[PDB]
């Protein structure tokens, strides 16, 4: 492990890294097991989860369809998204992930216990309902499991799908894209989903160049909030908030200077 997977040739970790050396559920043990002991990891994921409380049942971020861009195999994302959306449907360039995902989706019995972030959204969304009755709504909710690269100007490929009301991205398009016109790039392709007027919610990290599962290193487009905002505009949106926390990961996992939360409208 001299330079991150995938990274020798370019200098950064390149997209089918993911589908055969990124360890879904190495991933999911290292960054959301969710102890009581306020790890960098369990703050982090508590504020990830906050805003999202914030963004989809506070602001009233609603609408029919919410694409999940790069969701890897993680469900915390979508735990707030589906009060406010019909239809979700989560993408991601590793098949491994979509299946790992979809391991919980079934609910088999080998399926990642989320079950204490679970808990912490239904106590956020003050009680109103219980564990089982929100991962219920989550299944539901989640209508497709699909391919996306967000380097390809049709990130979904052929397949058809209605103008998303909402475009969400966490902790993606900073592994997922190598350099800063990739970016702005991806930013453009994400919006070709999205109604006029859409949503776009993006969070990731800050002036991060990698990030850690085990002994693997994946590379990190380091990006501070002045080029992530000017990148978000000339792609084509305008942003109604942008938020920024210090809060950072523990070395052993992300060099990152804290993260960054947004939601723009697509103009
Ligand atoms: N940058 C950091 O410092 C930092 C800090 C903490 C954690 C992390 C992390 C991670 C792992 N993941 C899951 C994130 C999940 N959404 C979550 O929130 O945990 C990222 C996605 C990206 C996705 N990928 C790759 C290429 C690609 C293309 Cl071309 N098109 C669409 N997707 C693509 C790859 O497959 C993988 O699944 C990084």
């Amino acid at each position: 492990g001299l330079v991150p997977r995938g990274s020798m040739e370019s200098g950064f970790t390149s997209k089918d890294t993911y589908l055969s050396h990124f360890n879904p559920r190495d991933y999911l043990e290292k960054y959301y097991k969710f102890g009581s002991r306020h790890s960098a990891e369990s703050q982090i994921l508590k504020h990830l989860l906050k805003n999202l409380f914030k963004i989809f049942c506070l602001d009233g971020v609603k609408g029919d369809l919410l694409i999940d861009i790069g969701s890897g195999p993680t469900i915390y994302q979508l735990l707030s998204a589906c009060e406010s959306f019909k239809e979700i449907v989560v993408t991601d360039y590793s098949d491994q992930n979509l299946q790992e995902l979809e391991k919980w989706l079934k609910a088999a019995p080998a399926a990642f216990d989320w079950s204490p972030v679970v808990t912490y959204v239904c106590d956020l969304e003050g009680n109103r309902v219980k564990g089982p009755e929100k991962e219920e709504k989550l299944r539901q909710a989640v209508k497709q499991v699909l391919k996306c690269d967000v380097t390809q100007s049709q990130p979904l490929g052929a397949v058809p799908l209605p103008p998303a009301d909402c475009v969400l991205s966490t902790l993606c398009l900073d592994a997922a894209c190598p350099d800063l016109p990739t970016y702005c790039r991806a930013l453009r392709n994400l919006g070709s989903l999205l109604k006029p007027g859409g949503f776009l919610v993006i969070m990731d990290a800050l002036k991060s160049s990698y990030y850690m599962i085990g002994e693997q290193k994946f590379s990190s487009l380091p990006l501070g909030r002045e080029a992530v905002e000017a990148a978000v505009k000339e792609a084509g949106y305008t942003i109604e908030w942008f938020e920024v926390i210090s809060q950072s990961y523990s070395s052993t996992m992300a060099n990152n200077e804290g993260l960054f939360s947004l939601v723009a409208r697509k103009l």
